């Protein structure tokens, strides 16, 4: 117990610092907006846990102070830290990444429909009226609804999906995420032996109702409307667009904060490792 080994300690601690810093760079720079990006972020967390696994076996000793920091931050020591952080990565941050990537593609599908609206607004019989192609707009929104009302990897926010299954959760676990995500009750769905949480279609479904609200189209499938009525319909349609945008914004902020919670634990690892490196390089005179 009397043989020091500064050299080995320096190598071990420097190796762990480098792998931690590398995983942290990926997790700070890679947006959770695609399956490919999320695979890179998942791999970064695997590299980080593996580095704590090697560090645990290295025989670097910690001060009581570092021991305490680790205990308080993450509630033999390194294995406890590694299990705790791994669990936060898999069960919390990993779910949020999936929520964003799924919502991102869904929102892009909605944006693509919005990009067609210009073409569905035509001149009216005079300068006080317009013609709205209510039929083509309703059909596109209904197609979106039909697509994202299904249960598959285009639609499921929780659990994260992979391979052949539909992976499902208990009603209790799914309700907890429904609440965590601040999504409407309609986003909780049963599938086979359990439950899933899906994208919110309610604003789209409200858009389609407000369109039928305008009245039956004419023979051409379009709807002639006075300027005031069109402006009033347009303002209601924009309000629903804003509901979708607000839901997405809540979700991406919540992701960022789950990413920040994981990063704050990474900062604790890095400071602890830096302190130990200093100890290994310091000679008390
Ligand atoms: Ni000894």
């Amino acid at each position: 117990g009397h043989m020091e080994h500064r050299g080995t300690d320096i190598i071990s601690l420097s190796q762990a610092a480098t792998k931690i810093h590398q995983a942290q760079q990926t997790l700070q720079s890679t947006p959770p907006i695609s399956e490919e990006n999320n695979d890179e972020r998942t791999l970064a967390r695997q590299q980080l846990t593996s580095s704590l696994n090697a560090l645990a076996k290295s025989g670097v000793s910690l001060s009581a102070e570092q021991n305490e920091n680790l205990r308080s931050a993450f509630s033999e020591i390194w294995d406890m830290v590694s299990q705790n952080i791994s669990a936060i990565g898999d069960s919390y941050l990993g779910v949020y990444e999936n929520v964003v990537a799924v919502y991102t593609d869904f929102y892009q599908a909605f944006s693509d429909i919005l990009s067609k609206m210009g073409g569905w607004l035509l001149p009216g019989k005079d300068g006080n009226t317009v013609k709205l192609d209510v039929t083509s707009l309703k059909n596109d929104l209904n197609s979106l609804v039909n697509k994202y009302n299904q249960i598959n990897s285009n639609t499921v926010l929780f659990p994260a999906q992979s391979g052949s299954g539909v992976k499902v959760a208990t009603e209790a676990e799914a309700r907890q995420w429904l609440s965590e995500l601040n999504l409407p009750n309609s986003s909780l769905k049963s599938y086979g032996s359990g439950y899933v949480v899906t994208v919110d279609l309610t604003p789209l479904q409200k858009m389609v109702q407000d369109i039928d609200g305008l009245g039956a189209p004419g023979k051409d499938s379009k709807l002639e409307m006075d300027n005031a009525k069109y402006q009033a319909w347009q303002s209601g349609f924009k309000a629903q667009e804003e509901n979708m945008k607000t839901t997405l914004q809540t979700l991406t902020q919540k992701y960022s904060n789950a990413n920040s919670l994981y990063d704050n634990l990474v900062k604790v690892l890095s400071s602890t490792i830096s302190s130990s490196l200093e100890t290994a390089k310091s000679f008390l005179q």
